[PDB]
């Protein structure tokens, strides 16, 4: 008799997931903004005191977006005027705000478009970027220095990343790293100089006569890279009068050869950096340990202290190399990598030693390093139950790894198969973070106790909403592939009545070291299929996802839109012959990856999907950006890959469209998968006489994730879906 | 039993319709190509001799897609390697074959990428323009000499219109103008310095890594327009160590005042040259008849021998003022102007005196001058029957205005009621061009005797053809508005049974002075939908319409998209009325103009329409090409038009679009209506909360012309169209 969730729902998220963000500051303190007011909880007592009242925030302009407290806890920072520009990167303006004298910094103020800002690791120190430049504040009244001269618009960066650094490389746009005891600070400078342009029209507001152009250093596979250069300045010299004391640190030699990318920066110690290489093949990294000279001033490298790994089944680590995690001293470190068996695991490593010990085992993986003391070592991975889909925070003691214990195994078994967590320093204290299968969980542990301080956030208004609502259900379970065992899911329409006949909805990704399947609770679009259209929505992991060893994994390696492709149909196959779905009505959709994988198989020909939907789609691998695209595919070159660049197009299937129904969605501001990419995929079909539907979306960009056109493309693919499966 | 006209018919031209094209090369010869053989008939007695076998085009590169013999019969030009550009530009490749030596040119050939090229009046001289600049060659085998030295691409244009001349002005590409008997070689000279650039991305070959961007000076409503100058080259002292001889002739003072257009050269003797120039305002035109000074080399113009032409409640002319026709003598011309009733007729002028004579008169109009002689006046008009849509031959004597005779209206009184005509050198002969109702057909007349020597071409193979399958029938009428009487067309389905009720298309255009409803003979995607989907395809000629006087034509002035759009609202209403229509299942859909229209009655919130279809539509005026948009709206500044600039936009409609199945097309590389009018304009329904359907067009222009992209738009509206009927 109740309500089901609705589109209206979704879209309005009428249904608020809340959650607990806090900031650690200490190694039993932390901030937490609650109602714009800051306050500042004591883990040990669980009491907590207003920090900056609510009334402070009332005239910065306007709406404060976001605060940074220096670490001695003098000033905060306020960033606001946020104007987006690619997935991580933004222009802000900047406040300071003296917490000692509560008044505002008025002189020498933070320019207006910072790129990037971020206080030193101790006292109040201040660097940003500004018009591609680093300037360095020692007081946040004073002036400020500037430390490079080289910045220049779409052509020299310094201190934040370019195009392709931001989106395969650091997932970050940020590239500068304070010291432990903000003595240094090292940088890195990116030259486009040789890379091509993307160009595309930018229509903007109604007003503008005439659409702009907008142009980004792009490279696609086989193009021109960017140029990267380090360099560690010395900051104790930083004078008006002055000139800037900097050292720039070189790969070693085995990368230098040919092309190669920067691909991480770790502070080891005062004197200790550690720098992680990667040549452009992607098979081949190596981390270079750096010792500070004092009576030079130079950064010195030795053989000893560089630790190579290689792949030779396909690309190193998952999206990229894992980062080493240090020892206080610097004289040892545990890092992720492959083990005999394919599987990620944690090994021990010797600053000055080639040899490693593996510190964890098994046919699992380790997701990631937490935290590290010098008794244990926390980290993540989906060993429980072998549920490849679930995560968990586990704890090894470092002089036997012997023992190791599950911090979240058992606190809620239930509701909880889904973990992150988020550690104090000096790992005393943590939060942890549940994602599902039920509702969203936050709670504060202690590491001596292991024991459950509190309750951060338990989402009991959204229970509370729910169970006035026929919600669907999300089951998770395996099926049999050449021999091999993959996971899939499904989200079943209320009252699942296992003797009709359902349409299934397949929603694919299925890139490189992808997983669809897992735990996490969402308030989705196919939670709205399900609950009111009794829609049957099915996901799954084949040959190429993620986070189940190597084989898995690289089973795709050179050969991008075969295997994952080939699995989603085979395994829709074995769905449709369980009695519950109506064959007669199947479809499948996906954004970007999945969006490839989706035209992929409507183009395959093999008669099991009568419509489908893709978003924001690759067409053509030469299209795409180098580091992504060469990681799985090598050179579009006869030399190397070219065969196989050229067979996986999807345009090279157009005929098989006449078979299908299929809606070609695109943002005409797309600055990662290029509008260009359906604009030539659409004209083969055009070419080829296959009648098709289309939707370009004005001004979006890889998201398309205005609070308007978000709305709008959910609805109209819900109409598209509805008529597919003849749905009232 | 018989076939139906299918939807593959059309997109395949199945049912071929013949023609008759010839040139006139003296006043009783001309040439024909058939059957790839240039052959040389006679009109006075019909026989036929080969000019140039077809074998002799075999091997010239490729394919020889036009040619052009000299005056003197010497030498013939060979057209190929075509290679288009906007409306009517283009470049192709030239080769010259000697017509007495049978050989061909190889010495001093013509440039490649060519973009205009023509003979002299007389002789053998060669003129051409290459790489924006004019040259001359007096012999075929001689070098070209160079004329101007300014060329530069997207800049200046000599011999050749820039993108808004070509659109809007001169309806040619071309802007050299050799004097009758070869002495002068006129040209215009394009600034487009200050125009503001349309920049869009050309995808190309799916080969191309990058897009490249298209760039073109294009003035928008308002916006600075390509200044011009206009010069008279002396071509008898043309020698390679010898400067050019050139005099520019600058406008009268009465058009100097601001900014202003070049639209109309006429070559009157060899020492008279009529220019026509009229004010950026365009209600305003005059025309300068100059004369050469034999002792000085200069052009000289009085005013005695200026005309000025105005228009108070609009615009001169119908998209431009007409042509003057003058006599041998050049001392006075006739030349279409409207009466004081508003209507279009003949006046003859004195080039020396203000006052003209009107020779025609009546509720009807003269479409233009097609023929002088000193004793009679040919034209066109559409008086017969009082039918605005029907065209005739007419012939009028100059020493008695009285005697006008109708040589084409009872030929074929049924068959044919729409001709255009074709006069070889001294009118003694001309070929009739009849366009519908009937199958089309083409005869050759005698001036002398009025009588027909022959049929060119009658269309019997067709005639055949159409027997054999169910051909959809054609009916005109009018109807009442605002007690004015406006007519209308019908494509009525096969056996049409005025009992039944069959859903309506209604097919519009409606732009200022355009003319949707005539007797002409089309095979359409109209006759495919009555014929076999049994649909009505109406439509009709309001209030803007042309042809009818300027009361009805200038109904818009200063007004865009109101009492066109209203008209076709309340004329569609009148035909629901009509009971063999389906009230509940009209559509409309139309092209350019007629895509703004179009949509701007389905967001009327009328509630005639369920649904319409807009191809590259125009949706907001500010947004258009100067030249076009502000004859009719004026500046849009507060100070003048403004205000019907802002409410006149397809977006303030949005809302009113939820109650509508609307299809936006556009080709992404439209250079006419760019791709940003649909961008801009699907942006606003998006934040409408409208549903709509979108449908792009990789690399198409325009006309969205190239045969697979044909084929798809047609049959992608078909699908659209059936799905809103219901139809199956
Ligand atoms: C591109 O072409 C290759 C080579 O023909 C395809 O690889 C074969 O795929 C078939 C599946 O139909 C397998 O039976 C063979 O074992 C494969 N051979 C190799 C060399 O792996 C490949 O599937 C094609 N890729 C795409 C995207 O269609
Ligand atoms: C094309 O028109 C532009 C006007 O914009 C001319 O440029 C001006 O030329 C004069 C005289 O040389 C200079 O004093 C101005 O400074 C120029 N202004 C600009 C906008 O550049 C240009 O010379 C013209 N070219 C031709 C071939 O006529
Ligand atoms: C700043 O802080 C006060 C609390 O100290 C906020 O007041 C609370 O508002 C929530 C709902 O917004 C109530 O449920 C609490 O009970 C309120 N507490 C008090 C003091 O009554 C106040 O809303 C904040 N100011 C702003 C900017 O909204
Ligand atoms: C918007 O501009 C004017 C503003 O009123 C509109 O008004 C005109 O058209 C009406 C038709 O409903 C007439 O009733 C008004 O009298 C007439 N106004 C004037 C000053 O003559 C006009 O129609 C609108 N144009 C568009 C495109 O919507
Ligand atoms: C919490 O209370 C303790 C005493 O129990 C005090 O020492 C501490 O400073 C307080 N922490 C906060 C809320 O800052
Ligand atoms: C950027 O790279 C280009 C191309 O190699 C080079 O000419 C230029 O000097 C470099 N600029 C800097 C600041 O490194
Ligand atoms: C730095 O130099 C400027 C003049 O160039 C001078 O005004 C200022 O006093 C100097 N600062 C220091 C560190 O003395
Ligand atoms: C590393 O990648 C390159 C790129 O093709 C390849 O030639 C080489 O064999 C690879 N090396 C390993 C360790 O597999
Ligand atoms: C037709 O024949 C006549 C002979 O009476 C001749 O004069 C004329 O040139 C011929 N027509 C042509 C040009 O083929
Ligand atoms: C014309 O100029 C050319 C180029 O300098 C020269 O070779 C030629 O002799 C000149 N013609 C004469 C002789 O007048
Ligand atoms: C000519 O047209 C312009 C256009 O705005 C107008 O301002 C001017 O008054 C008009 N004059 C005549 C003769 O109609
Ligand atoms: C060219 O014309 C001749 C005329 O005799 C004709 O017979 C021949 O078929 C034609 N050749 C072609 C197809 O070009
Ligand atoms: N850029 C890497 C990703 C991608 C791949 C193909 C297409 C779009 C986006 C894959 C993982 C995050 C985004
Ligand atoms: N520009 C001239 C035309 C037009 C008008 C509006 C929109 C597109 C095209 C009007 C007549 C021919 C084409």
């Amino acid at each position: 008799s109740r309500r089901t969730y609705t589109l209206t729902d979704y879209l309005k998220s009428t249904f608020r997931v809340k959650f607990y963000t806090l900031q650690w500051i200490s190694d039993h303190e932390y901030l937490y903004k609650q109602e714009n007011n800051i306050l500042l909880f004591n883990a040990e007592y669980g009491n907590s005191s207003i920090f900056l009242e609510n009334s402070t925030f009332d005239e910065l302009g306007y709406s404060t977006n976001d605060y940074s407290v220096s670490p001695d806890r003098q000033f905060i920072l306020f960033e606001y005027n946020y104007v987006k520009q690619w997935r991580h990167s933004y222009t802000a303006s900047y406040d300071i705000y003296d917490l000692n004298k509560r008044q505002l910094i008025t002189e020498e103020r933070i320019p207006n478009n910072t790129q990037w800002i971020t206080w030193s690791p101790v006292g109040h120190k201040l660097a940003y970027v500004w018009n591609n430049d680093i300037y360095v504040k020692n007081e946040p009244n004073l002036s400020s220095q500037r430390i490079t001269w080289t910045g220049k618009e779409n052509v020299i960066y310094n201190g934040v990343t370019d195009w392709v650094y931001e989106e395969e490389v650091f997932s970050a746009y940020s590239a500068l790293w304070w010291s432990p005891n903000g003595t240094f600070l090292a940088y890195a400078q990116f030259n486009d100089t040789e890379v091509p342009l993307i160009e595309y029209s930018f229509y903007s507001d109604e007003s503008l006569q005439y659409p702009k152009t907008v142009r980004i250093p792009y490279p696609k596979a086989g193009a021109e890279n960017p140029t990267v250069k380090f360099f560690v300045v010395d900051t104790r010299t930083l004078s008006p009068n002055a000139s800037v004391t900097s050292y720039q640190i070189v790969p070693p030699a085995s990368v230098l050869i040919g092309d190669h990318y920067l691909c991480g920066v770790t502070w080891v110690t005062e004197e200790r950096i550690s720098l992680q290489w990667i040549r452009r093949a992607q098979n081949y990294s190596i981390i270079d340990i750096c010792d500070y000279d004092e009576s030079t001033g130079r950064w010195i490298s030795s053989v000893a202290r560089q630790h190579i790994e290689i792949s030779t089944t396909g690309w190193v680590g998952r999206f990229r190399p894992a980062e080493p995690h240090f020892t206080s001293d610097g004289n040892s470190f545990y890092k992720i990598i492959s083990n005999e068996e394919g599987y990620k695991h944690i090994c021990h490593f010797q600053t000055d030693k080639s040899n490693c010990t593996f510190i964890t085992k098994g046919a699992w993986e380790v997701i990631g390093i937490e935290a590290l003391t010098s008794d244990y070592l926390y980290y993540i991975s989906n060993e429980h139950k072998g549920m490849p889909g679930g995560r968990n925070l586990y704890r090894i003691q470092l002089n036997d790894y012997t023992k190791v214990t599950c911090l979240s195994c058992e606190l809620n078994p239930e509701r909880c198969q889904y973990y992150s967590a988020s550690f104090s320093n000096k790992a005393k204290y943590y939060q942890l973070r549940c994602f599902g299968p039920g509702l969203p969980l936050y709670t504060l542990h202690s590491s001596s106790s292991d024991k459950e301080l509190r309750v951060l956030e338990d989402n009991s208004a959204l229970d509370k909403m729910l169970q006035d609502v026929q919600m669907p259900s999300k089951k998770l379970d395996v099926i049999n592939l050449h021999g091999t065992k993959f996971w899939y899911q499904m989200i079943l329409p209320p009252h699942f009545d296992k003797s009709k006949k359902y349409p299934l909805l397949i929603e694919v990704y299925a890139g490189p070291c992808s997983q669809k399947v897992d735990t996490v609770f969402r308030l989705s679009w196919a939670t709205y299929l399900a609950s009111t259209e009794n829609i049957i929505v099915a996901s799954f992991d084949g040959r190429g996802s993620g986070y189940q060893g190597d084989k898995i994994m690289h089973a795709i390696n050179r050969r991008l839109g075969t295997f994952e492709v080939e699995d989603q149909i085979e395994a829709t196959r074995q769905f449709s012959k369980m009695g519950f779905v109506d064959d007669k009505r199947i479809a499948i959709w996906g954004w970007s990856y999945g969006g490839y994988v989706t035209s992929m198989v409507l183009g395959a020909g093999s008669g099991v999907f009568k419509c489908g939907i893709a978003v924001a789609p690759v067409s053509k691998w030469e299209y795409y950006d180098s580091v992504y695209t060469e990681r799985y595919m090598g050179l579009p070159t006869p030399e190397d890959n070219l065969d196989y660049y050229r067979n996986s197009t999807v345009m090279s299937r157009a005929e098989n469209f006449k078979q299908v129904e299929y809606l070609l969605i695109h943002g005409t501001a797309d600055d990662n998968v290029h509008f260009q990419q359906s604009a030539q995929l659409s004209k083969a079909l055009v070419d080829a006489g296959v009648d098709f539907q289309t939707m370009w979306y004005t001004d979006e960009d890889h998201g398309i994730a205005s609070n308007m056109a978000h709305q709008h493309i959910y609805t109209h693919m819900s109409h598209f879906l509805k008529q597919c499966f003849s749905l009232p």
